[PDB]
């Protein structure tokens, strides 16, 4: 269970991989049975099968952290960022937070990302 | 229950509210039974006047958004902001993330302030 620095490289970890767009490197982060609600508020989704769908649906991206990742010391952070990608030829960007929590061997047990129409810049 | 710009409103309030050090101002904002984890991962807190206790411990203070407030649509956001304080005469910063669900009436149910060690800068 990552201790409260592991938890900040595994979250910049995280943004690097949605950055470069490694749909299979951003799964194996997910515990095999893990959710994801994104945004939250919408209904969760269940393991690995669905998550990678999620991923390929989603992800030219480009996401940075826009500060840093804030660390507990029981397995969980949330960190900011900014994601941009090309809507509609579209340019344009979302600010996001992510909420996660890991697992007992350092996977992605849940993943709560807040943001809504408010956080997206055409 | 607030729209997710409400959401954005109050939680940008609260933040001006401890930067100001309006204790009661902030104790107000909460629901009468409300929790706060602070930091997430220790125990809650409960209630106006353990809260009131709490906010008149850690609260000159200067507290600013460093980021937008991320809203959802089922009256819950987060937020990055940072904390500048005077410990043992040595100024310092806390970089936290706050994620705040609010009740049918527009009040703080529930506050998880996430932070570690590993946030703060003297
Ligand atoms: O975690 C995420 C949240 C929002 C958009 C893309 C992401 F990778
Ligand atoms: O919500 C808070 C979190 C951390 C420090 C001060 C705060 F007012």
């Amino acid at each position: 269970l990552p201790t409260a620095q592991e938890v900040q490289g595994l979250m910049a970890r995280y943004i690097e991989l949605v950055d470069v767009g490694d749909i299979e490197a951003i799964v194996q982060m997910y515990a095999d049975d893990a959710t994801v609600e994104n945004p939250f508020g919408q209904p969760p989704i269940h393991g690995r099968e669905q998550i990678a769908a999620f991923y390929r649906q989603g992800l030219k991206v480009r996401a940075c952290l826009t500060g840093p990742v804030r660390a507990s010391h029981n397995g969980c952070g949330a960190m900011p960022f900014r994601v941009e990608m090309v809507w509609n030829g579209q340019p344009c960007a979302l600010d996001v937070i992510d909420v996660m929590r890991f697992d007992e061997h350092g996977r992605i047990q849940t993943m709560q990302a807040y943001w809504s129409e408010v956080n997206l810049s055409v």
